[PDB]
């Protein structure tokens, strides 16, 4: 009955956890490292430079992170749904052959260039719609997601056509945020090991939390730089889409340069900003052939 | 009672300045940096301007806030007439013996200055003996240590506690306005000669340059005056009426040399010089004299 409320709340636990670490990291770097440690030293130039630079990375990180969480994933348009007449004929029908004929007649009026592994029309039983190309159903979001990449638990949201560029920038600014911390706390991490009671706990934690997050998230970032240039989602990287000419891992590829511009766009000024600049509408995609 | 009315109406200059500063933040960030500069298609200057602007905007609002809410220092309870001395002072009818009551108390205090008539500097309202450089302000309704002047733009007195914050407030005001004027100028040129014609951005970019230039030219004169007062170790009051010591009036009676005079306000630790954090030497109730006696 009330299982929805607890299920919905527990989904925010990874978000609140990450949010706490970021708030703690701000307190640790600004107060403990810059004010108590670096400003505990008589160097006002080094303290200000770090504080200014830190706020630039911290803003780009929180901005990208926020956008990846609250950008709702796009769903298929009204045209892909079975009308109340045709969905009755589909539910009334018992022969799979005639079921496929119902779906094929509506789908041929839609920009669909892919089929299932069994060359059947990609259809969603729960949503009662014909899945657009690259779209998949997520049982966590309980919906079909356009150009679905994966349901990322750390943002309590699906990473799809709307989220993807924000998700990528979130990864990018995560490495930069953590690398900058590790590179600047290192000079003082060496000193802390080789004596303030409170400052050491936060500075010691600061260096290897930033390092652990760097070495971990860096693997994912290199993974997606492959994916963007190949024009493949994570789902497609495990199951290549099947076109009219058979399976093709490169069926949506337009070349390395043009594949990136499908995600980041043609406006060069928006590439590094968590502002939506992805080409297309998510319900149809340019084909290689 | 109009003292209640004074408290509310006193915030009008503060709220007015707050409006101009909030408006300046919106105008420079949204209208100038987002609509105008980022429309020109290169985010290299936009990030630099947005980063630099936030450095000056923070130091300006920080200094302004500190000058407003730093309560002015008052004389210690030793400078107040005790319940014994207030009686015999009130009983006396001869002014000559009244001074002797104040003189006997003043000689137990680190006081090296008198009035122009060589009488003990005494406050009738607070019923205390004014410390050196301290003055009574009827707006604050109190005696202010090393009082410089009552400032309406901060709804507060600029005294011993405020002065370095007030100075930083002036400094970061000039820098904030100079940075705005120097960066908006190139785009101020465009709007008049119609290289840019946006309706909303024009009002804010034009007003940004005028208001920043008008505030710069005005505050710069005041700032240079106070840079000279600090080197002379003189409050604004003292620069018009030199204090009277045991050896007569002396405009330089509190001077300790140019270097040491600045250190009285900003301190010896350079890391606090530019920061709105209290670093002034002394206690405000006594000050080193040039000749002898502290
Ligand atoms: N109620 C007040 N409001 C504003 N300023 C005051 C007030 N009372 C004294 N002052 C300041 O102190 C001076 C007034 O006379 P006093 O030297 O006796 O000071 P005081 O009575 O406050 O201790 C004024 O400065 P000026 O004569 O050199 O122009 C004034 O700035
Ligand atoms: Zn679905
Ligand atoms: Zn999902
Ligand atoms: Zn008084
Ligand atoms: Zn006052």
């Amino acid at each position: 009955t009330l299982w929805r409320c607890c299920q919905r709340v527990v989904g925010w636990v990874p978000v609140l956890f990450i949010t706490f670490v970021v708030v703690w990291s701000y307190y640790a770097y600004v107060v403990e490292l810059c004010v108590f440690t670096i400003f505990g030293n008589e160097e006002n130039g080094k303290t200000v430079v770090y504080l200014v630079a830190f706020h630039l990375f911290f803003v780009m990180f929180v901005w990208s992170y926020w956008m990846t969480i609250f950008t709702s994933p796009a769903s298929p348009s009204k045209e892909f749904y079975l009308s109340n007449s045709e969905k009755e004929r589909y539910e009334k029908e018992f022969s799979q052959e005639r079921q496929q004929e119902i779906l094929r007649r509506a789908a041929r009026a839609l920009p669909i260039y892919t089929t299932s592994a069994s060359k059947t029309i990609r259809y969603c039983e729960k949503c009662q719609l014909i899945k657009p190309d690259r779209a998949h159903h997520c049982s966590a979001c309980d919906s079909c997601i356009l150009k679905m990449d994966h349901h990322c638990p750390w943002v309590n949201n699906c990473v799809g056509f709307s989220n993807y560029k924000f998700f990528l920038l979130f990864l990018l600014y995560s490495l930069l945020y953590c690398l900058f911390v590790a590179a600047t706390v290192l000079e003082y991490f060496i000193k802390f090991w080789t004596t303030d009671t409170r400052a050491k706990f936060h500075v010691l934690f600061l260096f290897f939390v930033s390092a652990m997050f760097f070495i971990s998230v860096l693997s994912l970032f290199s993974y997606h730089c492959w994916l963007v240039g190949k024009n493949r989602t994570t789902i497609e990287s495990f199951r290549a889409p099947t076109f009219s000419y058979g399976p093709d891992g490169n069926g949506f590829s337009l070349g390395c340069s043009k594949n990136w511009r499908q995600v980041f766009g043609d406006e060069k000024k928006y590439w590094l900003l968590p502002i939506f600049s992805s080409l297309g509408d998510g319900c149809s995609f340019p084909t290689r052939l």
